């Protein structure tokens, strides 16, 4: 429950107001975030995390108020809040406050930024199950996807909904072509025959910072990573299949709709290698 | 400037912060809203754009807390509260404070409510411009565009920095089968050979009220009324093109690229039409 967030040069507990009713960012979604996480000690990637949180508001015709290092200083400054021990998720978001002359369009010198911290503890995953949703990933013609912005998870919403209405936690997401992207919360990634596989990037999802890391990490340790095309099919026949991102890293997907799967050995791999990366 | 906002129960002038920096809408674009308008005494259609907000909130996963006729009656006080002779652009609100246990999806019984009426002079219209825009309306399969709603905006944003960018004041927009939908901010009409042509709704843009008050009174004038597929090349060769929309309702097009056009009569009569029958 224990929150501090930096809003208006100042560090405020609990919940703090930051949009306001007649705020463009309100009723016009120019909202953009990012999260890191501390967990351990260690704040894997959080200058990575920072940079994109200024890259994603540049996406969304922001002009974002600091830079990268400024934001990695305070949200370390913030950290400092929490009581020793205290696993926390950061969240940095860039909005606009007012819109130019067309009033829908941000009036990007009205940007204000505002960094939430959050303890969350971080606790080993489970695994979740996941399911096919009739919704599809946009792609950059229709929406600012090449963005980790606000306006984009309401989709992500309703194919939660209807995973959950199914009776699983996530869902399988493909693009417009029928290519899968990545769950609706998360990058995905499979393995087949000790070889991993993970769509390849192509703008319709984010390419995310832990799933690099991962990435980086899985081939170091001699793991053949395979950033390819892949359809559902392929995760039909999957081994094993896992997700990378902020909050828990590395987190396996422990069911696909009839087939139930194991916590798999290469999943556990992936996840020691990211942990001791980290705490290296 | 002059504002008035009802939230928790209360109604507050200026600024007033209602989306918390931990909230879901906040960051992950739960929003809804409406918009209607008081102009020289009257707020025509305030019951159809206080219904309309109820059916956005539902859209995006949301649990409305006030029926129409509950919206409409904040909307009558709050706009007591103006001075004398003040124009004011109403705005119903509603959104999620929390996600459910997905996190990204938004907990139904979390919605909240805010209404905001802004002081906005109702301007007798000199009409604008528009460009075609490379951006494209979204769908239902990769958005959620059967709503007024916050996330389908910047998208639209895009479209009027593009339009900017070629020296007009707006875009005319097509959908993903490359037919006009409508503009960047609100529904277009055109006129050839005394005829009035408007997008057949086909679910990528909205069907605003304001349009079908329009229809509706041209009709009824013995206006003939079409609704139809029109491509950009119809608007190319438009004796008269014009938008509808809550904002300043009848709007005249005066410029198509290089093509300028004059406010032509049929628009004049829509626009007469329009305010004969608000003052009704």
């Amino acid at each position: 429950r224990a929150m501090w967030t930096y809003y208006k040069g100042e560090w405020r507990e609990g919940d703090v107001r930051i949009l306001g009713a007649a705020s463009q960012a309100t009723w016009l979604g120019s909202l953009v975030f990012d999260g890191a996480r501390l967990f351990e000690g260690v704040t894997p990637d959080l200058d990575r995390h920072s940079a994109r949180a200024n890259d994603s508001a540049r996406a969304l015709g922001l002009e974002p108020t600091l830079s990268a290092n400024d934001i990695e200083a305070l949200a370390r400054e913030g950290l400092k809040k929490f009581a020793p021990d205290t696993d926390v998720y950061i969240r940095p978001m860039y909005w606009a406050e007012e819109g130019d002359a067309s009033t829908v369009a941000p009036l990007a010198s009205s940007t204000d930024f505002a960094l939430c911290l959050e303890a969350i503890p971080m606790v080993e995953p489970k695994g979740f199950t996941i399911t096919t949703t009739s919704f599809r990933r946009p792609y950059l013609e229709v929406m600012p996807v090449n963005a980790k912005a606000a306006c984009l998870y309401p989709n992500n919403a309703r194919m939660l909904r209807e995973a959950k209405a199914k009776g699983f936690h996530n869902a399988l997401v493909t693009d417009v072509l029928g290519n899968v992207a990545e769950t609706a919360t998360s990058n995905v990634f499979m393995v087949r025959g000790g070889e991993v596989f993970t769509p390849v990037p192509n703008g319709t999802f984010l390419n995310g910072i832990t799933r690099q890391r991962v990435i980086k990490l899985l081939r170091e340790a001699g793991v053949s990573v395979h950033e390819t095309t892949l359809k559902i099919e392929d995760f039909r026949e999957a081994d094993e299949i896992f997700s990378t991102g902020n909050m828990s890293k590395v987190v396996p997907i422990i069911g696909f709709d009839e087939r139930k799967l194991d916590y798999g050995l290469v999943t556990k791999r992936a996840r020691a290698l990211y942990w001791e990366w980290a705490h290296a």
